[PDB]
């Protein structure tokens, strides 16, 4: 169905989308964490996204702008020479919201369910197509500059080995409480672009920039995510603090924005919390 | 998923199983009706069956014996050099029953739904494994005997051309208000046997015997169907009148039973009405 959403395993008890990740996938071969083979927090969002679209059928006109609220991450998925089957389960609220979970079932005990990520999803009309000032942004973000290699080499010191596919970051501009970052899709994943709406390669890269506040940092809680246009054309990301004043080495809360060449915002994050891996 | 149930296209509005039949299928290449390429009334039952099993998930022990009640047929599916997509839609009743429909959407107007078969499905504990008297049955069914060729040649006069795959009938014994029939799976479909539970080749053949009361006869209304063991081992069918005394050239109501070599009843029909094609 979708590179992270393989088939529909829905019964009368649940709306379900099951997926099996051997390890051959690019997002699972170019994002190494603590030595183990781990799926990125951003991938959980595109499953919840592509679940939702398919959990809704033929409909006349209407609004399409999907808003993912109060997303959380509990336990990363580790892939060790054993195919893992992951289940994305949806529940429609009487009010109209949709809550979701992304769990799996262990190969040792199938009667046990483990939750890797939760949240809510609601469909929403489009607001104004907010456009960021691409020339003005670099002006304030002229204090420090980091190149791709140095950026990625900095992670390898923390032992977070981003392979070819996740090398989407490019130039990185720092300002005061401002972050900017040009990012481009990698050549390896040239073809595979029209299969995704929230392409992991660029998105995770956008999340990678948020760590430039400075142990492996892991997505913890995102309180809002707004999708407008497909995350393909967009090669610019912009990270700033959220108006919470909550800064520290264990909990940090940001507002990230990705945008087209022109600067048309296509994805918009708010309240994104990152937490250290133990 | 299943040779007549291809994938699961379920949304929050409906439990769905969509299937596309090009015409290459055996049950759609060996059952010609009025010159047009038509799907057999029996195939609608195995979709409703295999829908149901998959519309129910992981469960601890429990009863498995699926009972299809008040099945009806409205409009045959005609396949004319154009792939047709057929949708099997399920609805769970508060009481516990499950009603179903098997519709499609036309290639000229997609906003229109056409219903080919309806009914109810309920899950039920197994009753006693009723066994028929195979030696005693031929005793009373010794009045008239028809061979395979003559049987099938009789249909071709009505222009119902059963090809290799639907040539499952063998010996046919007639008694007074009794019908018997040995039937065997065809060599063409030797491999494809473990893919079905209600194998069309034998089942339709069992329905073919019911017409031996004597225009193309078409299944109209079956008020009960009970499945116990997979319709693979079973090579014997037995057709008798239902205790309704409702006999005639337009409406006829029977009780068919299929059974193993030994005689273990695996499928059991009751109240099966057949009606003439206009
Ligand atoms: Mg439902």
């Amino acid at each position: 169905i979708h590179p992270m959403l393989h088939q529909n395993t829905s019964t009368f008890s649940e709306q379900r989308f099951s997926s099996t990740f051997t390890g051959e996938e690019f997002f699972l071969a170019d994002h190494v964490v603590k030595g183990q083979r781990v799926l990125p927090g951003v991938a959980y969002l595109e499953m919840a996204r592509s679940a939702m679209e398919h959990a809704v059928g033929e409909d006349v006109h209407g609004n399409t702008s999907m808003k993912l609220q109060n997303v959380i991450w509990a336990r990363p998925i580790v892939v060790g020479d054993q195919p893992v089957r992951v289940h994305t389960g949806l529940v429609l609220e009487e009010d109209g919201e949709v809550s979701y979970q992304i769990y799996s079932e262990a190969e040792g005990s199938d009667a046990e369910i483990v939750v890797h990520s939760q949240g809510n999803a609601v469909l929403t009309p489009r607001s104004e197509l907010h456009m960021l000032d691409l020339p003005v942004l670099q002006e304030q973000c002229s204090e420090q500059v980091i190149s791709s290699e140095e950026f990625y080499e900095f992670f390898s010191a923390i032992q977070i080995d981003y392979g070819s596919g996740h090398k989407g970051i490019d130039k990185v501009y720092v300002g005061p409480g401002q972050v900017l970052a040009k990012l481009i899709l990698p050549l390896s994943v040239t073809g595979s672009v029209d299969q995704f709406v929230l392409h992991p390669s660029l998105m995770d890269s956008a999340l990678q920039a948020s760590v430039e506040l400075t142990k492996p940092v892991m997505p913890f809680a995102l309180e809002e995510m707004e999708i407008i246009r497909p995350c393909t054309s967009e090669m610019w990301a912009y990270v700033r603090y959220s108006d919470g004043s909550q800064a520290g080495n264990k909990v940090e809360k940001y507002d990230i924005d990705l945008c087209d060449d022109i600067g048309t915002i296509c994805v918009r994050m708010k309240g994104f919390t990152s937490r250290v891996l133990e």
